[PDB]
């Protein structure tokens, strides 16, 4: 299959590598055009894939069977809209990122729009990407109009196992969002590893009470206790890690906060829910951001 991968960062190079290894015809797409896309990825078995791949070829884009989008949330919707007039109107667009609210920005996309999440881990070390952990990728329809593109899960399962189609991808994304609304801003504000959050059960539960209220009203049934329990399992699993948001703060990069607690705020507003703690996290990270 012919794929354009938008984003040639860690996740993009993971997908580009896996795709090349199965003989799919690929290119990269870079927001800041460069003559080619550098892929330099060390697999779980220590093998190296180091390859310069085509980038930003509009004819390749125009005949691609899939646009696979691996940008950070705040980069996604502008980049996708800028390509959508070139991409054939039947060609699916699959977004994989953390955070939510890009779909709300892509309502007028005429292409099938899909969203995805994965538990693969790919970490940048220098100019090298390391495939740290294998995992599971779930994809499904982004909006109610988007139909059955499960064939894409069947193809991608042979590229980067495991992949499954989930019509209720949106419920899964909300549950991930709930965890992200806790771990990311608290770690970024407190400049601590994820496991330190254990010591703030009151603040966690309060964030979870707020998120559960919003999720409930969005039509997905959940509990503050269920979200808290999932937050603690994720914290337990990543106790020593430095969060992506804290890494962003430490490196003086723009964060994903507008698509994490920011998105929660926009959805809370729309349902008349008061979210005082999420608001504080959001404003605090925004303050930290505009010191650099
Ligand atoms: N397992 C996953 N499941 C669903 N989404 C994932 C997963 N892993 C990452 N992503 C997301 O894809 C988007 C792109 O992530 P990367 O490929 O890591 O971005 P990029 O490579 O541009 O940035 C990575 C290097 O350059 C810095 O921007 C960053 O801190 C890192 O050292 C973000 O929303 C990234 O999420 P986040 O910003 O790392 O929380």
């Amino acid at each position: 299959m012919k794929i354009t991968v938008l984003g040639c960062g860690a996740l993009g190079q993971l997908w580009l590598t896996a795709l090349c290894k199965q003989g799919h015809e690929v290119q990269g797409w870079l927001r800041v055009p460069q003559p080619y896309c550098s892929v330099n990825l060390v697999e779980t078995d220590g093998s190296i894939f180091n390859e310069s791949l085509t980038a930003n070829d509009p004819d390749f884009l125009a005949t691609s069977d899939l646009l696979l989008v691996t940008l950070k949330a705040w980069q996604v919707s502008d980049a996708v809209k800028s390509l959508a007039s070139t991409l054939p109107v039947t060609t699916p667009i699959l977004l994989i990122h953390n955070g939510m609210g890009t779909i709300e920005e892509l309502q007028n996309i005429q292409q099938p729009l899909l969203m995805g999440t994965t538990t693969h881990a790919a970490r940048r070390d220098g100019n090298v990407i390391i495939h740290v952990a294998n995992g599971i990728t779930h994809i499904g329809p982004a909006r109610q109009q988007d139909g059955d593109y499960s064939y894409l899960a069947d193809i991608l399962q042979t590229v980067l196992p495991d992949v499954a189609w989930h019509n209720n991808i949106r419920a899964e994304l909300w549950r991930k969002l709930a965890v992200n609304c806790v771990i990311n801003p608290l770690t970024a504000i407190w400049n601590c590893p994820n496991g330190e959050l254990r010591h703030h059960p009151q603040e966690i539960m309060q964030i979870c009470e707020e998120v559960a209220a919003v999720i409930e009203r969005e039509g997905h049934h959940t509990s503050a206790e269920d979200l808290r329990d999932y937050v603690m399992q994720v914290i337990d699993a990543t106790a020593e890690n430095i969060s992506s948001m804290l890494q962003d703060i430490r490196a003086l990069r723009h964060t994903e906060i507008d698509y994490i607690n920011g998105f929660l705020l926009r959805r809370a507003r729309a349902h008349g829910i008061a979210v005082p703690e999420n608001t504080r996290l959001f404003e605090m990270v925004k303050r930290k951001e505009s010191e650099y």
